[PDB]
């Protein structure tokens, strides 16, 4: 028993170092080399494991149901079931044998050539032949490709048929005005130490047609990943990057001479885009005839996913914020299809995946507006759009009564001198407020005081009923939008600044949708959706159906009063009921304080659909709803 525990110690302590890729550790614990001990010597026990292991990316060693027994007084024999992973999918229910060898008080291996596979013998070979995946589509709502498999034209020099003086420089110089290029990109690309006098150096993916060719220019025809809508969709689609020996280190599955998605849905979707590896994984006998098959399947293409985006949507949405800094969020709000989700300032994904310098990627890391945020799936603070929030949950616990008319005198308000020099904050100087007039006007004022008057415990009693705390099922990474911080605000102030959106809140333009939803359902939140096939999830009863038929007819005058936050949007003559709202952001770098522009709208009429935009940081005199037109039109036409 003491020797049999002993063997058995010594193969587990074998398969963990090749489970562990420590094929040279697993190779000392092998006897010498002889006719009935072992086979090979260490060094080439190391070499057969680093050669046959690597060349099929054998990864994780399993074993079960080991058993070692006695066979002479210095031999004993083990057997065990073991599995394992490779490049061509996982190999399970593997037969191993062989014997122990003991002297001494050291147990060793009798290593043999099946315990690389359970049926090789002598001088077998192993083989691996694989057949590469095509990736899937990802494609909107009626099939328009947002990530498709296209053929690229790829300009590129050949440094020989250039020149040497006057003539090279001039070709170079040719090139570089032809082809939007930098005299010295083209000098530092045939510079480079790879570069041979007759090769081919690629420069730059050309997209649409081709100008006149100078010597040495030349346009080969390549096949990759293409992205028709470009920035307009980069957040959300992603790009896909070259798959390094670090990628096929952590899934051997992947096809180690293909792409792999690096963000956005390209990467989330990554399993179900990139496919299964085809191909065979055989032995051999030393006359090159097939002994064993140990793997064998066809190649499966990657599936295509459709998204309910509206890649018309998706275009005007993000042209519509001219480059700054903001996002914009269209959904049909009776089922919850993401129509758009649009993303300012954006990178080029067609760059990033055709190879893109070090400089073009400094530039997109250290702009100060961040293109790379997917500011869609970002927490904010709503701004004072959330006061259609507070006055749903007012009038639904009774403590708003529609035609009360508060008397405000100025454009600041104190609760007492407790708050010290802090105040709240309002635009228009109006003495008679009501709910319809503060919703008009956009008083934070009058919801501040609705919200104190209302007390913590009732407003969160409202306020729990939406989707904070949630994960919503996207597959978009994102936070659950909070209240605040803690459970308890602790704070008069802090409770009065979430009245109107501002304080610790922190939802995405996603789950604002969500929430904004329910003035499309009569109280009901509708949960949005992305994926077309999905089901419609909902919330009942989230606000009160009253609620819902008091406030909404305000919203429409939010638009058609002379006086209204988002008048401009009376030009469109559509049914409109939006609320526009403000956000003060603190920040460090600039000592004075930035504010976002907000603008909620859809279309009370059909419900047919329900936009979110925000502009983060603003410029002096810009808002969303000077950048929102041309989207109400195109969603009032096409979506009721
Ligand atoms: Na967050
Ligand atoms: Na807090
Ligand atoms: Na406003």
């Amino acid at each position: 028993t003491q020797a049999v525990e002993a063997g058995e110690k010594t193969v587990e302590q074998f398969v963990q170092a090749l489970n562990k890729g420590d094929y040279n550790k697993a190779a000392e614990m092998t006897s010498k080399k002889a006719a009935n001990k072992s086979a090979l010597s260490e060094k080439e026990i190391l070499d057969k494991y680093q050669n046959i292991y690597g060349a099929a990316d054998v990864k994780g060693l399993q074993i079960s149901n080991l058993k070692v027994d006695k066979k002479d007084d210095s031999t004993y024999s083990f057997s065990y079931k073991a599995k394992m992973n490779t490049s061509l999918g996982e190999l399970k229910d593997l037969s191993y044998k062989g014997t122990l060898d003991r002297n001494d008080g050291q147990t060793t291996i009798n290593w043999q050539p099946n315990l690389v596979f359970p049926e090789m013998e002598g001088n077998d070979k192993v083989s691996l032949t694989t057949q590469e995946a095509a990736r899937g589509n990802i494609i909107d709502r009626n099939g328009e490709p947002l990530a498709t498999t296209g053929k690229l034209k790829q300009l590129g020099v050949v440094p020989s048929k250039l020149g040497d003086g006057g003539e090279k420089t001039a070709n170079i110089k040719a090139i570089a005005s032809s082809f939007d290029l930098t005299e010295d990109a083209i000098n530092q690309a045939i510079s480079q130490s790879w570069v041979q006098p007759d090769y081919f150096v690629p420069l730059k993916i050309i997209d649409g047609a081709t100008p006149e060719l100078p010597a040495g220019a030349t346009i080969q025809e390549v096949d990759g990943r293409y992205y028709p809508l470009g920035e307009a969709a980069a957040q959300l689609i992603g790009y896909v990057g070259d798959i390094t020996a670090e990628d096929i280190d952590k899934n051997p599955e992947l096809s180690s001479n293909g792409k792999i998605g690096r963000s956005g849905l390209e990467m989330a979707f990554d399993k179900d885009l990139r496919g299964t590896t085809g191909g065979k994984l055989s032995i051999t006998d030393a006359d090159g005839v097939e002994k064993k098959v140990l793997i064998e399947h066809e190649v499966q293409n990657g599936k295509d996913i459709k998204l309910t985006i509206d890649a018309k949507a998706q275009k005007t949405a993000f042209d519509s914020l001219g480059g700054k800094a903001g996002s914009t969020v269209a959904t049909t709000p009776k089922t919850g299809d993401l129509l758009a989700l649009a993303s300012s300032p954006s990178y080029d994904p067609n760059k990033m995946t055709n190879g893109i310098s070090q400089e073009d990627y400094k530039a997109y890391e250290e702009n100060p507006e961040q293109p790379f945020i997917s500011r869609f799936a970002t927490g904010y603070a709503p701004g004072s759009t959330f006061k259609m929030i507070t006055a749903a949950i007012g009038l639904d616990n009774g403590t708003i009564d529609p035609n009360e008319v508060l008397t405000i005198n100025g454009l600041k308000w104190q609760k007492d001198s407790s708050w010290g020099s802090y105040q709240v904050t309002r635009v228009s100087d109006v003495s008679q407020v009501d709910l319809k007039t503060a919703l008009i006007y956009s008083d934070n004022i009058y919801m501040a005081q609705e919200t104190l008057k209302m007390g913590e415990k009732k407003f969160r009693i409202g306020l729990d009923k939406f989707i904070f705390g949630e994960d919503l099922d996207l597959p978009i990474s994102m936070n659950p939008a909070q209240i605040s911080n803690e459970d308890s605000f602790n704070s008069d102030i802090l409770l009065a600044d979430t009245g109107y959106g501002q304080g610790e809140l922190l939802i995405n333009p996603i789950q604002q949708a969500a929430m904004y939803s329910v003035f499309a359902n009569n109280g009901t939140l509708v949960y949005p959706k992305l994926i077309a096939d999905k089901e419609t999830k909902d919330k009942k009863n989230v606000i009160g159906e009253t609620a819902v038929q008091t406030i909404v007819p305000d919203l429409r005058e939010v638009v058609q009063d002379v006086n209204g936050t988002a008048h401009s949007l009376s030009a469109l003559g559509i049914p409109l009921a939006a609320k526009t709202g403000t956000a003060e952001i603190k920040e460090k770098q600039d000592e004075k304080g930035k504010e976002n522009s907000f603008l909620f709208a859809f279309n009370p009429d059909n419900q047919g659909y329900m936009m979110v935009s925000m502009l983060e940081n603003k410029e002096d005199d810009d808002s969303a709803t000077k950048r929102a037109s041309e989207l109400l039109q195109y969603l009032n036409q096409n979506y009721q």
